[PDB]
């Protein structure tokens, strides 16, 4: 018996309690699990966004049904991230400005895979038409019915809870952490120790043997999960693993956030996250029932905390001296290695990027999934650790590259921030992908039906940013292929097939924008 | 109108006629297609085994249903490649030798994809039991009902044609090329020109403009497909593109082949390809109705042509001086680039590896699929050509590295051939994959029911199950089980029901299925 007997998880919040819960189920009560978290000085619920795999891959694995957790964390629905004013210059504003060509400066990044005709994705058929003047429709409205639905602020389920489209979740992070702590302690025999860590005890090889708490108590274990946040108390401090700062790729490194009460009966609820462009960065809007979480993400090299706070308060008509603000100064990048010896970093202690494409919780889920799959015995095979490291390296870097694209291919150059983005070098992987897009070829072509994509995580993980996500962002910012896909010139029967799929998206959007309840109405059913 | 108007295809083998037919349908009669083949310069005349995606990724695109083409080219079923005597020393023989551990030296590489429990494929649950002396079963018989079925020589369909398992196809190459020529000419308005090519006409930029025939005829076109075989009359000769010799990775570079008539009433028909190991290489056996195709693949650096021919004749009880033999001297590797300017290499002109895992025709439909997707206009965008080149590079490498595995991890050391195999330079890709397998981790985990689509099975075609079939078949095992299994007793238990399900299915189906012979006699009746 050479197995791990005890796992110690430093830190609660979302990372620690997702880790505790997933491992509880994965390790089938053959391993003792201890969470050590300091006492929680509660901080205002700024809202967090998720991706659609979360219910299948996490809550369903734990047997927690969707309604049960949503009702305990004031959860709303999310059908896309909506980008507002990313192409036009000037101060932030909730309202979209107007382009030269007369279009409103908004584009959606919805969920799901694009349909195909003669194995060519709908993206390419729309591009042909748009380059050739045959259409004035935007990519998002042409190719996703969800675009029509989000414009009408309708819900992604009918009131009897039949599904209409794909969706993910908005919620208060700390309420989810609490729902999960309580799940893990009552139903999974996790030991909750509320205290500070003061010492990390290590052997001759530098493997951790226990953590000392402030009350003097010593927690022995065989594997340690650093969920300590940015401080990286195990992975960076004790293990001495270097962080790789990646501000050479993204410039934002601060936020100022808050909750804003909201007339849900007057305005309706948006079933989506909004990325509202500002002078020195951007601002999230995450609708929940009653309120919305918002935060101005900025660079401190292009705005002071004051400059940012004023601009952010101006946005929403808030009083700066009578408004409760959280001020984060995050690090952007990842550990050289996520897992050193017997210390596995998960969450902010592992890696971070601005929450521009709802990456935070997915990064946590991806790591714990990958920890369960590569779970070690006490010999800590170096290949096991290496492969875990490789999965996290690629997951992170590919998503950094994807985020850089949002900035490098913004046409905005008014403020020194937006111009500064154009002076960064693009990574080789994303240059190669732009070269491909520009010749009209698909990038990251989905090779699987949506059922398998959102059913089997391993399938989604091999192809997280698909063709449709590249087209949503490139075409949304106004980068287009140089020309259509040449094969379309030879395929009039295929062009015609695509015209029926464009029709099918119109029919669905029309039919559903009529029959669906408002987002507000579904929430009011759910939480009452 | 900046589009290609005319496409000329040099060579009317399996490559040429697959190309003509696919493009006919893909290009929707907007483009004139010409095949130029000399009926006197024979096709290589081999190309007999296939992989299971052939029907989806080709005949379904053409709207030809499976029965229609099988009945016209004397097709049999294939449920695996069966490796005979790959672990034991001495002269070739159709009959399997006996291992030290007392079992016969045979392992299968079947196609039927592996069930999972708690997201871990059945491969890993078998490996746990075998490494912990808790099972005596080999991987193939534990994890695939196909193994039971091939041992009983039963068919992979019932007589009412309901499917039993996954499978690929055996057939006569020349009958397929004929059924395809005739499809392409009658239903797709392709022009068949029976004549020899004598000169390749080129502009100042080095693009081909036409091909000159011996009868003085000039075939103009804007895009050329070199299906000329190993000669590479357009891609290598005219375009001056170098072939990248890869005998640093595989040592076989010759074959000697023939058909053997076969008592199908006496023996039954084997629903599988046999890879029978020899002293200086190996020998394929490819059952069809009435006959079986065979050929000794060898290195000429470790056997002379006579050495090989004698050994091959010995195998089957053939008379060397009164038996009709085909003698190929193939090249192993790929063009530095498959597509140069306006010349696209497809088939033996593009790339090749020994027919150990029936990769030849898959390479053809992969390339044509990729040509249709990257099809150019007259501007010949450099990015389009580069990406086409990249997909052929990776397709090839993925299959080469998989093949190298069969050799580097053979335990045989009797003849200087088998010992030479242990001095191969392994590619980085296959070293990394062995390192992974050895830690007990899955290699190229399939993420899908086989419900899912040609595109699905293409950059990592060779799945977990295929690596386990070969590694574990030759006796390379993980160092230890997958550690996560130590913590998952409920999962271990679930797997015990899947092992039971493969037993029940093999038993139930070895009873209820018709013999391979009997299904063929219904099909070709
Ligand atoms: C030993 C061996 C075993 C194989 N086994 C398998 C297997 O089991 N399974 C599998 O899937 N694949 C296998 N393959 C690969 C497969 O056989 C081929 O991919 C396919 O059958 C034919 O390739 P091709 O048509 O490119 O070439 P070829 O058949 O060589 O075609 C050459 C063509 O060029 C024409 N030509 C040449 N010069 C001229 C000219 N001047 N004018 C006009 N025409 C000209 C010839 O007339 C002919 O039509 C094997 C290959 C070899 C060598
Ligand atoms: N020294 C520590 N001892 C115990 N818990 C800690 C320590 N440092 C951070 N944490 C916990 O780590 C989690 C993430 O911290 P933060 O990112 O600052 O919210 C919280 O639950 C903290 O209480
Ligand atoms: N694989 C993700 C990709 C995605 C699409 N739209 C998004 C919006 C935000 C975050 C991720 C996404 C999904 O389909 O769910």
């Amino acid at each position: 018996d050479n197995r791990i007997k005890t796992v110690v998880i430093l830190g609660g919040g979302t990372a620690g309690w997702m880790t505790a819960a997933y491992l509880g189920k994965a390790l089938q009560n053959t391993v003792k699990i201890v969470v050590l978290e300091a006492p929680t000085i509660p901080r205002i619920g700024v809202g967090e966004a998720t991706v659609p795999n979360l219910q299948r891959a996490f809550f369903d694995y734990l047997g927690i049904p969707e309604e049960e957790w949503m009702r305990e964390c004031n959860a709303s629905y999310k059908m896309a991230v909506k980008f507002i004013n990313w192409r036009t210059p000037g101060e932030g504003s909730p309202d979209p400005r107007t382009l030269d060509d007369g279009h409103t400066d908004t584009f959606h990044h919805p969920f799901g895979l694009l349909p195909s005709a003669d194995q060519i994705p709908l993206s390419h058929y729309w591009a042909a038409k748009r380059l050739q003047g045959e259409t004035d429709e935007n990519f998002d409205e042409a190719c996703f019915a969800d675009t029509a639905i989000m414009n009408a602020k309708k819900a992604p389920r009918f009131l009897d809870m039949r599904r209409a489209t794909n969706y993910a979740w908005h919620f208060d992070a700390s309420k989810v952490a609490a729902f999960l702590r309580n799940f893990a302690v009552t139903k999974q025999a996790v030991e909750h120790v509320e205290d500070e860590m003061t010492e990390v005890l290590t052997d001759e090889r530098g493997f951790i043997t226990a953590l000392r708490t402030k009350s003097g108590r010593i927690l022995q274990g065989d594997l340690f999960v650093d969920c300590s946040g940015f401080r990286g108390l195990l992975i960076n401090k004790a293990m001495e693993e270097p962080f790789i700062d990646m501000s050479d790729h993204l410039l934002c490194n601060s936020a100022v956030a808050t909750a804003v009460p909201h007339d849900d009966e007057k305005n309706g609820v948006e079933p989506y996250t909004s990325s509202i462009a500002m002078e020195a960065g951007w601002t999230w809007k995450i609708p929940m029932l009653g309120r919305f979480g918002s935060g101005h993400v900025y660079s401190d090299h292009f705005a002071t905390q004051d400059e940012a706070t004023l601009a952010f308060s101006k946005l929403w008509g808030l009083d700066p001296d009578n408004t409760e603000f959280n001020h984060v100064r995050f690090r952007v990048g990842r550990n050289r290695r996520a897992w050193v010896r017997n210390c596995v970093s998960v969450g902010l202690a592992s890696c971070f990027v601005e929450p521009l494409e709802s990456s935070g919780i997915y990064f946590i889920y991806a790591a714990i999934h990958m920890l369960a799959k590569h779970f070690p015995d006490k010999t800590f095979d170096k290949v096991l650790v290496d492969r875990f490291n490789r999965e996290i390296e690629e997951m992170f870097d590919d998503t950094r590259d994807f985020l850089q694209a949002h900035y490098y291919f913004s046409p905005r150059v008014d403020t020194p921030f937006w111009r500064a983005n154009k002076e960064l070098k693009l990574a080789d992987s994303i240059k190669d992908k732009v070269e491909t897009y520009r010749a009209g070829l698909p990038v990251n072509l989905p090779v699987t039906d949506e059922g398998t994509y959102y059913g089997n995580f391993e399938a989604e993980f091999r192809n997280f940013w698909t063709n449709g996500s590249y087209y949503c962002i490139f075409a949304g910012l106004g980068l287009m292929p140089r020309n259509p896909l040449p094969a379309l010139a030879y395929k009039p029967q295929s062009i015609a097939e695509a015209e029926l799929l464009f029709a099918d998206v119109k029919r669905k959007g029309d039919t559903l924008v009529e029959s669906l309840p408002s987002t507000y109405d579904l929430l009011r059913q759910l939480h009452g």
